[PDB]
């Protein structure tokens, strides 16, 4: 059952990105990342994109979000 | 708090959900979409070409013999 997967995954998400922890757990890994390959090459200017975006990410999924519909336009739920 | 729990949570799904070929042909076909506009158009040169050789390989990373625990000590969010 795809679609109760990606639901349950949207749901976690949304538990782990309202702790400070997460967001400093995932910033040092892709800042790490960043820094050395495949990043490095795959991703221009990597650090700046994340600085930007991570963030962003971290707000998404702490909104008033679909989880459904998110799942449904990534292909794992019907409509 | 509990964050180690709620990532090894999320890699067992993601480990389920990849055994499963729905699961590559939707996430290929929404990615290939992705690769044609903004953001990742930008973000990501080649995207496409990009995505075709690594989608295989990260699907096959959560098919293999992994340690949910592992994965989530390596990204920060079990301690160790
Ligand atoms: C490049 C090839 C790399 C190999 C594979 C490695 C995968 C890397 C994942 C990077 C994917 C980046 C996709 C960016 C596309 C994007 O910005 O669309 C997000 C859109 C746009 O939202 P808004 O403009 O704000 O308006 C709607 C309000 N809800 O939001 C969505 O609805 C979709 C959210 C996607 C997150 C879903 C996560 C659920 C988990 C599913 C299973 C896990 C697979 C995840 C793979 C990546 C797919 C997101
Ligand atoms: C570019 C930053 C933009 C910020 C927004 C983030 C949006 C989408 C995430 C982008 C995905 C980029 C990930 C880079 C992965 C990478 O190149 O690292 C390679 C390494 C090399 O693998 P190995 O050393 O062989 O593993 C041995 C460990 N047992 O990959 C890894 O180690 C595994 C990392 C996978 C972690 C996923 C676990 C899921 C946990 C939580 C999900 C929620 C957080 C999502 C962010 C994590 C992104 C990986
Ligand atoms: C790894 C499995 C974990 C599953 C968790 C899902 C992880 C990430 C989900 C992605 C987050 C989607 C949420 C969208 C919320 C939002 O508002 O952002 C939408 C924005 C819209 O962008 P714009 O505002 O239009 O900017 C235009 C200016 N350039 O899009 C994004 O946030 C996406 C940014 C992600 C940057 C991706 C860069 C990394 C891509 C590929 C790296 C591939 C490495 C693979 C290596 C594997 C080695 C084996």
């Amino acid at each position: 059952d795809l679609c109760q997967e990606c639901e349950d995954i949207v749901h976690l998400l949304t538990k782990m990105t309202k702790e400070d922890a997460f967001q400093e757990a995932i910033r040092k890994f892709l800042e790490q990342e960043c820094d050395i390959l495949p990043l490095k090459l795959l991703v221009p200017r990597c650090r700046q994109v994340l600085d930007v975006y991570l963030p962003l990410v971290i707000d998404y999924f702490q909104s008033q979000i679909n989880p459904k519909a998110i799942c449904n336009h990534v292909g794992l739920c019907p409509r």
